[PDB]
C-alpha cells in the first residue's frame, strides 16, 4: 500500500491483546503502509516508540519510567510490557 | 526533564510555522522529554517519522508521497517541505 503513517498510528494495544501480539500487529503497518522495515537495526528505536506511545496506558506510562529506557531493545520492551500485563 | 512522549508528540507545526522553525522546536522537545538525541544519526528515521506526521497536514501529505522517501534524510525533508511551505 502506498504511504500512510496514519495507518501506523491507529495501531493501539486492544484491552485483551498481549503485547507480542500488539507488536506483531504493529510491525504489519510498518511493512505495509511504510517503506520502513520494521525489523531494521536503523528503524528500532523507531518502532520502540510506537510501540511505548501505543500501548495501552497503564502499560505505556510504565515502559515511559522504566530506568535506562534508552538501553531497551524491542525485545526489552516487550517482555518489560509483559509483567505489567500479566501481573 | 524525565521521559514524556507525549510533548514529542504534542509538537506540531503552528499555521504560519515555516517547517525549519517546527523542526527546532521537535528537535528541542526530543532533548528535553526522550532519552534520544535528535542528533544522534541513529535517531534520524525516527526524527523523520515525527516530522512528517506532524508537519502541517497538507505538507505531512506531500512528504508522505515523495518517490524513494526510504533515501529521503532529514534534511531533504525539511527541503522539501520548505519548498511546499514557500509555494
Ligand atoms: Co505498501
Amino acid at each position: 500500500s502506498p504511504t500512510n503513517l496514519a495507518k501506523v498510528k491507529g495501531i493501539t494495544q486492544g484491552p485483551n491483546e498481549s503485547p507480542s501480539a500488539f507488536l506483531e500487529r504493529l510491525k504489519e503497518a510498518y511493512r505495509r503502509y511504510t517503506p520502513y522495515d520494521p525489523e531494521d537495526p536503523g528503524q528500532e528505536t523507531n518502532v520502540s516508540m510506537s510501540f511505548i506511545w501505543q500501548s495501552a496506558p497503564d502499560i505505556g506510562r510504565k515502559l515511559e519510567r522504566l530506568e535506562d529506557l534508552k538501553s531497551k531493545t524491542l525485545g526489552d520492551l516487550v517482555r518489560e510490557a509483559e509483567k505489567i500485563f500479566n501481573k
